[PDB]
């Protein structure tokens, strides 16, 4: 038997951590994808397996393979930072004991460490390419020996898709190129089962694995009527239900009260945020009689989810009125107008089995791994379409609890006029991959090709038109296809036009620009970048200093729906907004005859003119909300005086933050000082939302913007002076300040007591002084 880790010969530390995390034998098919042929002699690989299959640990001990028998480093590009942060701090705690240093580049977030310090970062699509840029920039591809890729069916169709084949025509090439005039960079991808994974792997040159194994079998089923139905429309079961909810016809209460009463947990998706909470509210109601009218009763491990709620509580944005009275028995809703930690300690409460049934909108399905042992899903309509497939099964393959379960279960219930949905969904299959570099009809451009050109030319890897034929036939869309010479041709002289690069005659030699350096160094869109210059400039003609928001209204991202503006509300304040701040408006060019147009009806735009006319105004609200993030207004302050909700305004902040750090890079690139000395704040400042004086503080990790206050109102105005403090003093300040059940939350922990906290808080300031000494 070789199918022991102990005997794959891992080494001692990772192998003793993977038996206390319970991966004592792997899968037959991770050692037929391990062991299939040059994978795991450097050869590129792309495999797919169910995602509850245990998929990623595959990667990881090729990462060990390319790691320590090559010194080399490794990327691990990951769709989502709370992925992307999850498996930095599982990476961490594992490979840490062997001396492998992993930090990662995610969302507005960058280590400490040097990039020469680290051997795996782990990035997001958009925080790797321009790694990988900087790499090219610095001539440091040399350091690289592998890229991990997950969830590489991400590479079609998507606003940060085309930026993994980007970087994977880009790793390529430049090897390609390097060889024709071992393998140097390992590509591992993973994906769901595309029909044309084939395609994918023969464009890597990459071996190819595909298995359906699944830990658990998966009785995917729908429910009609009474009537449950099998994916081939057998007969599975008639449904009578075990409780008479009167005020819900499909039954769903009772079909989570039916496995309920086995101590098993349910997870339930439902179309909207309102939907979520009016059935949450509903289930928790039949809860509360069933308890009563004690049909076996539910054991609720009473004392644990009032720790649940006390967690809650103490949260910047306090326990949810509606989470007040379904938690504490047990049910609860996930739903992107929570805070993030309001959702990862929802996810962890339902991890240990103290939340036994969660309503989710749909954007659970991709973030997280929750394992559920039924996952009902309310409609086969959601946000007034039929779901996608590749969603649709991202929902369903989360039904059955890894070594808890025999199988797992799925419903999706559908009404009688939608069976032809459902069972559409039911049986059909993903969509092939295909990129975004397809020109559409009508199309000269697209943004994506420009990126490709620009980036090989001002990066230097291709010089020539005979290059850039050459780069192409690098791409998924050659790869595809194997027109494009044309839309080369075209997306040059755009870039040419604009003089994001210049001509030379030799054939031509195409140079860039210091607009065509800055555009790439920031990573910002070209077509956008037009834009940015023009405001940058107008703004250093006459930039108010008076308050921060010209300065917010410069980083403030494109206006991207992440809330419905209340028109009456906007105006109402700008009658009461502050001179100095009308003074801003006035120069970014806000005007409140539109707004009264606004308020007076609806406003359409027919033209490019009407478009920026409106997108003004809609950006100087965002950097309204962001000035009171800046000042450290609570959540629900801002909430009350904007509309928004909490997690429309956290996810404004990483934006933001993103969008903060592009604007400083691209001025500093064209040497506009005064600019970058005044914007290179703001990215910490609005990634935390903080004061100036916090921001030396808040490099302490386990300060959040709330434990920096109370830290700074107590005394301990820098990181030298908290290095400095007595624990026990910490300790008080947290103590009282705050208002052991693991009173404060952690994002990379489990919540912590107050003694713990402190401890480690001083030790990490200690640490950063020991580190940035060195």
């Amino acid at each position: 038997d070789k199918l022991l880790l102990a005997n794959w010969g891992l080494p001692k530390a990772v192998l003793e951590k993977y038996h206390s995390f319970g991966v004592k034998k792997m899968f037959e098919w991770q050692a037929e994808c391990l062991l299939l042929g040059q994978v795991l002699e450097g050869k590129n690989l792309v495999y797919s397996a169910p995602t509850s299959a245990g998929k990623t640990l595959v990667a990881e001990l090729l990462i060990l393979k390319r790691v320590l028998e090559m010194r080399k480093k490794a990327l691990f590009i990951l769709p989502f930072v709370s992925v992307a942060k999850e498996k930095k701090y599982y990476l961490q705690s594992l490979f840490q004991e062997v001396g492998i240093k992993v930090d990662g580049y995610m969302g507005s977030t960058s280590p400490s460490r040097h990039f020469s310090s680290l051997d795996i970062a782990v990035c997001t699509i958009e925080r790797a390419n321009g790694l990988i840029n900087r790499l090219i920039e610095e001539n440091k591809m040399d350091l690289l020996g592998m890229v991990v890729v997950d969830e590489l069916h991400m590479l079609g169709d998507s606003h940060r898709g085309y930026l993994l084949e980007l970087l994977l025509t880009k790793i390529c090439y430049i090897t390609r190129k390097s060889a024709s005039c071992s393998n140097a960079v390992q590509i591992v991808g993973m994906s769901a089962t595309l029909p044309n994974l084939e395609l994918v792997a023969s464009w890597l040159n990459a071996e190819l694995y595909h298995t359906d194994f699944r830990p658990v079998p998966l009785l995917e089923s729908v429910k009609v009527g009474n009537s449950i139905y099998d994916s081939s429309m057998k007969l599975v079961r008639e449904f009578e239900p075990m409780l008479q909810v009167k005020g819900d016809e499909d039954h769903v209460v009772s079909l989570c009260y039916e496995t309920i009463c086995d101590n098993h947990s349910v997870l339930l998706f439902c179309p909207s945020k309102k939907w979520c909470e009016k059935l949450a509210d509903i289930i928790a109601r039949e809860f509360y009689n069933l308890h009563h009218q004690a049909c076996p009763p539910v054991i609720l491990e009473q004392k644990e989810l009032l720790e649940v709620m006390d967690q809650l509580r103490r949260l910047p944005s306090g326990l949810d009125s509606v989470l007040q009275k379904t938690v504490p028995w047990g049910v609860a809703f996930h739903h992107a107008g929570l805070t993030f930690e309001e959702r990862d300690i929802i996810e962890g409460a339902f991890r240990q089995g103290l939340i036994r049934v969660l309503a989710a909108t749909s954007t659970l399905s991709s973030g997280v791994n929750l394992p559920a042992r039924r996952v009902i899903i309310r409609t086969p309509i959601f946000g007034g379409r039929p779901l996608d497939i590749l969603t649709y099964k991202q929902m369903v393959g989360r039904a059955g609890r890894k070594g808890v379960d025999t199988v797992g279960e799925s419903i999706l219930i559908c009404k009688n006029s939608e069976k032809s949905k459902g069972i559409a969904l039911l049986q059909g299959s993903l969509k092939p991959v295909r990129s975004c570099l397809q020109r559409r009809e009508g199309e000269e451009v697209t943004g994506s090709m420009i990126r490709a050109i620009l980036e090989i030319i001002v990066g230097g890897v291709a010089s020539t038109s005979q290059d850039m034929h050459t780069y192409a036939a690098c791409t998924f869309l050659a790869a595809s296809m194997k027109v494009q010479l044309g839309a080369i041709e075209a997306c040059v002289m755009w870039l040419l036009e604009n003089e994001f690069i210049q001509s030379t005659e030799a054939g031509k030699v195409y140079h860039p620009t210091h607009l065509g350096s800055a555009t790439l160094s920031s990573s910002l869109s070209p077509a956008d970048t037009l834009d940015i210059f023009a405001d940058l400039q107008r703004a250093m003609k006459g930039f108010v200093l008076e308050n921060d928001l010209h300065i917010l209204y410069l980083v403030t991202p494109m206006f991207e729906d992440w809330t419905t503006i209340d028109w009456y509300r906007f105006f109402c304040l700008w009658e009461k907004l502050p001179t100095s701040m009308k003074r801003v408006a006035e120069l970014v060019g806000v005007e409140e005859g539109f707004l009264a147009r606004c308020v007076k009806g609806k406003v359409v735009a027919r033209t490019e003119r009407q478009h920026r006319q409106m997108a003004i105004h809609k950006r100087f609200f965002t950097s309204l909300v962001l000035l009171d993030l800046i000042s450290e207004v609570p959540l629900r302050e801002i909430n009350q005086k904007y509309g928004c909700n909490r997690g429309q305004i956290q996810s404004l902040q990483q934006s933001a933050a993103v969008y903060a750090g592009m604007i400083t890079v691209f001025s500093n690139r064209l040497g506009w000082h005064n600019m970058e000395l005044l914007l290179s704040q703001f990215q910490k400042r609005l990634t935390f939302g903080i004061q100036r004086e916090l921001c030396d503080l808040v490099r302490v990790s386990l300060l959040n913007a709330q434990r920096a206050r109370v830290l700074y109102a107590s005394g301990f105005h820098t990181v030298a002076d908290l290095a400095r403090a007595n624990i026990v003093e910490v300790e008080v300040i947290l103590k009282n300040a705050v208002p052991n059940m693991r009173t404060i939350w952690v994002t990379g922990r489990k919540g912590l007591t107050e003694r713990e906290a402190a401890a480690l808080i001083v030790e990490e300031a200690r640490m950063i002084l020991q580190q940035d000494l060195v």
